[PDB]
C-alpha cells in the first residue's frame, strides 16, 4: 500500500505488501507485521516484535521496548507478540518479556489508550481495554474483555479474570475474580461489572447465576474455601460459575476481599 | 516566517505567513492555524483543528486526534477549536469531538502542562491549567481560571466553575463549584480557593462575601435548596455569589458535598 | 561513533566523537555530552544541557526544556546539569532550572523509567529510580539509592532521604527520612526499606542500629525533639544514624509522621 520514503524499516523485516507505515517511523529487524496492519507517524518497533492483522499504531507509539528491569540482559532476543483488531494509542508503550521462552503476550481487539503501558512479561487476551495513561506492572494477567483504569497500580503477578473492572485511584495486591469491579486503596471487590455484562449480552438468568456464586462466596459469613466447597456440592454448574471457582483454586497470590 | 523543509503540511493547510513549523512536525488538511502561533519539532496538527493566534506547542503535542471511544464513526469531520495565548507542553494529546455539532473547545491562555489530556468533548474557557500528566476525561467543562492536578479522574459530564481547584489524588463525580478547593477519594470541597482568589485581586470584601455565601450552603445546618433560597432572600448579591447561586441551580449531576 | 543524517545537531554543540545520536534527533547549542553516551531517536537536547559519560537517552526523551513555571523569563541560559552512566527510557522529561545559579541536576547511575518527568529546579544524587509515569515536581531533592512509585506527587521543597522508598498512590508533604519507606494519603513512614538495605548490602547490625534508631524517634511516645536528644546522648554513634540525626535536625518543612 503506502510507506512513507522517510521511514526507515529494516529490510530483514518481514511486512505484508498491504502495510502501511507513516513518516520518520523506525521498524527494526526480527520485525513480522501481518496484513492489513497501519503503522502511523514516529511509531517505533522494535526487535522481536511479531505483530498480526489489521493492527492499529497511532503517533509516537513504542513497541517491543527493552524491560524496565535493571537485572535484564540486553543482549537477549526476547519477543513482544501482538494479535490481530488491536489499537495502540498515541505514545503508548508496550514492553518486550525479559526471557526467550517469556514473551510479551498480547491478543486480539484490545484498546491500548493514549499513554498506556504494558510491562515486561503481561499477558492479555482479547478485547480488554486499558484507559488513559492506564499502566500495567510487569507479569500481570489479563483474561478477556477485562478493564484498567488510569490511576492503578496492579501487583507484579496478579491475574484479572474476565469481564472484570479496576477503577481509577486502586492498588491491586492479589487477584481480581471474574465479572467483578475493584475499587480503592486498599482495594476491595466492591460489587458485580454489571455494565460489562449487559453490554457483553449476559441473560438476566447468566447474571443472577454469577451473583448467586459470590453470595455463597462472599456474603455467606464463612471461609472461601468453605464457600467454594458449598458451591460445587450444590449441583450442575454453568462455565461461568465454573470458571469463577477455579479462578479462586487457582489462585497464586490469592483473591481480593470482598467490601 | 520560517517552516522547517522536513515539516510535512498538508497544501490545502491555512496557516498565516508568520506560524512557524518545527522539524518532523505534520499537519493535516481541514486546519486553520491564525498569526503568531508557533509549532515545535515533531508536533501533530489533525484534520479539523482550527487554532488561533499566538499558540505555542511544543514537541510531540498532538492536536485533534481521534475520540477515545469506540463506538466514534472515525470518516466525520469532526473539530478542536482552539483560541489564542495557550501553551500546549511536551506530548500533551488534546482530542477532537465526537459529532460534527459538537467541538472539543478550548479558549484564551490556557496552559497544558507536559503529559496533560484533554478527551473528546470537553469545552474549556479562559487561563485554565493542567498539570503534569492531568486528565479530563470526556465531555468535562471547565470555566475560567479553574486548575486540574495531576493524578485526578473527572466523571464524565462534570462542570468545574471558575477559580476553582481539583487537588492530586482526587475523584471527582459531581460539579465542582466556583472559588472552591476540592480533593480526596471520594472527593469533597475541603475550603476555598483563597490563593487563586489573592492572586486574581478579589478584593477582602469580595473574598468574604463568597465565604459567607458557602457558610450558608455548607455550614449552616440546612439543606442545599434550603439555603440557596435564604441566600436570594437576603437582598442585592455581587455577581460572583449570583454565580454561585446560578452554578447549583443549574447542575445536571448535583454539586460536590462539603468535608 | 555514528550521528544519523536525520539527526539536527546545532554546530556549537560539544559533543565527544563516541558519542551516537540516533534518527530525527535535535540537538541544541550550549550543550556538552561527554564520552560513551547514546541518544536514541526523537529525542531532544535542549540549549543548557551538560551531560556526562556513558548515558542512555531513549526514543522521544526530552532533556532541559523550558520549566513548568508561568512566571519563568524564557530568555534566561538556564542549565541541566546530568552526571554519568543514567537512563532515560521513552517519552521521560527533564526540565531545566529557573534561575542562572540554580540548574536541575542529576547525578550518576539514576533510571528514569519511560514517561517519567522531572521538574525545574529538582536536585538528585546517585542510583535513584523514578518508575513509570513517576512525576518529581519543582524544587524536589533526591539523596541516593531512593525510589519514587508511579502515582506519587510530592510537595515542592521536600528532600527525600538516602535509600527511601515511597509507595504508589502517595501525597509526600514533609521531607521522607533516610532507609525508610513512605505510603499512603495523606502519607506516613510505615516501615523500614529493609529490601533496599539489604540489597545494598547493609549488614544485620547495620539494619538493627538504624531500627533501633527509629524505634527511639517514633515508637517511644516522646517528642522528635526529645527524641533526637535521646540518641544522641546515648554515646557513639554509627554514620548511618549519625545521618538520621542531621537529616530530622536540618529538615526545611519537617519529616513525615509515622503510622
Amino acid at each position: 500500500m503506502k510507506i512513507h520514503p522517510t521511514a526507515i524499516i529494516d529490510p530483514k523485516a518481514e511486512l505484508h505488501e498491504s502495510v502501511e507505515v507513516g513518516p520518520y517511523s523506525i521498524i527494526e529487524g526480527n520485525v513480522s507485521i501481518q496484513e492489513g496492519t497501519i503503522i502511523e507517524g514516529h511509531v517505533k518497533i522494535c526487535a522481536g516484535s511479531e505483530i498480526g492483522k489489521f493492527n492499529r499504531f497511532h503517533q509516537g507509539a513504542v513497541i517491543g521496548v527493552m524491560p524496565q528491569d535493571l537485572g535484564f540482559n540486553q543482549q537477549l532476543l526476547t519477543k513482544t507478540v501482538i494479535g490481530d483488531h488491536n489499537i495502540f494509542r498515541e505514545y503508548s508503550n508496550i514492553h518486550k518479556g525479559t526471557k526467550e521462552d517469556s514473551p510479551t503476550v498480547i491478543g486480539n481487539k484490545n484498546y491500548f489508550m493514549g499513554n498506556s503501558h504494558v510491562g515486561h512479561d503481561c499477558i492479555l487476551g482479547n478485547n480488554n481495554i486499558l484507559t488513559h495513561g492506564a499502566v500495567l506492572a510487569g507479569h500481570v494477567t489479563l483474561g478477556n474483555f477485562a478493564f484498567i483504569s488510569g490511576l492503578v497500580a496492579v501487583h507484579q503477578f496478579c491475574f484479572v479474570g474476565d469481564y472484570s473492572m479496576v477503577a481509577g485511584l486502586a492498588k491491586v495486591v492479589q487477584d481480581v475474580p471474574p465479572y467483578s469491579t475493584v475499587d480503592g486503596n486498599p482495594s476491595t471487590v466492591v460489587g458485580l461489572n454489571s455494565v460489562g455484562m449487559k453490554r457483553a449480552g449476559f441473560s438476566p438468568e447468566v447474571r443472577n447465576a454469577i451473583k448467586h456464586a459470590y453470595k455463597v462466596i462472599y456474603h455467606s459469613g464463612i471461609s472461601t474455601r468453605k464457600a467454594l466447597d458449598e458451591l460445587e456440592a450444590s449441583g450442575n454448574l454453568i462455565e461461568q460459575v465454573k470458571y469463577i471457582i477455579k479462578f479462586f483454586r487457582d489462585s497464586d497470590r490469592g483473591v481480593t476481599n470482598h467490601r
